[PDB]
């Protein structure tokens, strides 16, 4: 059995990937590069701010200056982080706060892989702190997704090897770091998005204890 589940924050626990990309989108925008919609989006998805912010002004072959690239990247921070100062735990998506309760109570350890620096202020909004084993410093790590470290470290920060634990993931990013990791994904979402070859689930109710052991059984 799993000895760990190592969560994805922004589009697993609350739907904040759809603010990450409002402020990216507007950031784009302001600098004269529009190709940022949805389905550019999906390469943004699980990548740090700073990768970000190059995935989009590569788009555009666009070059600035590093005290630009600089303020920019603060301009989309300070804007994204004015954006979620309302989130409250009525934010946290369907079956989340249970899972995390079944985990807590089959002695099931629980890690954050966020890519985010906003993490942990998300988690205090959401009243999920408590619930939390370990939280991996993204800021810590050598390498982010769709590299594994962010993963492994999470692991790590509970006492278990990545090969014992489930990671979370709503990004193509994110799954293949799972991948890497030598964690089991199981991503939710699209399979268009992100991909035909592990389990997705179309929304994460179907993130049940029940399902996640249903899951580990069959691979
Ligand atoms: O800018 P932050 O809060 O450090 O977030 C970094 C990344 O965190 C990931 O969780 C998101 O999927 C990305 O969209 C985001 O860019
Ligand atoms: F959506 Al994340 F780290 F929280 F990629
Ligand atoms: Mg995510």
């Amino acid at each position: 059995m799993f000895k760990a589940v190592l969560f994805d924050l922004d589009g697993v626990i609350t739907d904040t990937a759809e603010y990450h990309f409002r402020a990216w989108k507007a950031l784009a925008e302001e600098i004269g590069i529009n190709g940022v919609d949805r389905q550019f989006n999906e390469q943004l998805k699980g990548v740090s701010k700073e990768d970000s912010l190059q995935k989009i002004l590569d788009l555009a072959d666009k070059k600035v200056s590093a005290e630009e690239f600089k303020e920019l990247a603060k301009r989309k921070n300070d804007n994204y982080v004015k954006m979620i100062q309302d989130v409250s735990p009525a934010d946290v998506y369907p079956g989340i706060l249970q899972l995390l309760k079944d985990l807590r109570s089959n002695k099931i350890k629980i890690a954050l892989a966020s890519a985010s620096k906003n993490g942990p202020f998300l988690l205090e909004r959401m009243n999920l702190t408590g619930y939390f084993d370990a939280i991996a410093d993204p800021a810590e790590v050598a390498a982010s997704k769709p590299a594994p470290d962010i993963f492994i470290a999470a692991a790590h920060a509970v006492g278990v090897a990545p090969s014992e634990s489930i990671g979370l993931e709503d990004s193509q990013a994110g799954i293949q770091a799972i991948k890497d990791s030598g964690a089991l994904p199981i991503g939710v979402g699209r399979p268009e998005d992100l991909g035909d070859d592990i389990v997705i689930v179309p929304d994460t109710s179907h993130y049940t204890l029940e399902f996640l052991k249903e899951v580990w059984l069959q691979k």
